[PDB]
DNA sequence: GTCCGATCAACTGTAGTTAAGCTGGTAAGAGCCTGACCGAGTAGTGTAGTGGGTGACCATACGCGAAACTCAGGTGCTGCAATCT
């Protein structure tokens, strides 16, 4: 049901991998504030290459835009509903 | 271009103006090398940006193997009937 409510599909058939789904859960927790890709990377505990390669699987669910943070160039992520 | 021949001075006869250096004590040209002052020269440097190639991580593909699932093989008794008696 959590899978279905967030992705629109059940765990039994959804195309999103477990790691990418946990990324989505972090964006779900942050809601209206959303998460920048580096704080997401730090909180999930994985590197920016891995985060970027995974985020492709969910870019249709997320509104995004560029921003500059701690001298690095990053994007903000928000679920469409927020 | 050349022709005539007048004519400043070329090259030719003797009558009269120019240094060099001596006695010195001396300031005058022409000068030398260290030093200082700015302009220019030798040239590697200081940020800043374009491109490229390495590295990691992924997924996509086949191909071999592993277990799954479907459908039909195979076991063994005995309910019922028929051969030998």
């Amino acid at each position: 049901s959590l899978w279905t409510l967030l992705t629109g599909y059940t765990k039994k058939e959804s195309t999103i991998g477990n790691s990418a789904f946990e990324l989505l859960l972090e964006v779900a927790k942050s809601g209206e504030k959303g998460i920048n890709t580096m704080d997401l990377a730090q909180v999930t505990g994985q590197d920016p290459r891995s985060v970027t390669g995974r985020i492709k699987k969910i870019n249709h669910l997320l509104t995004s835009s560029q921003l500059i943070y701690k001298g690095h160039v990053v994007k903000q992520l928000k679920l469409k509903k927020f």
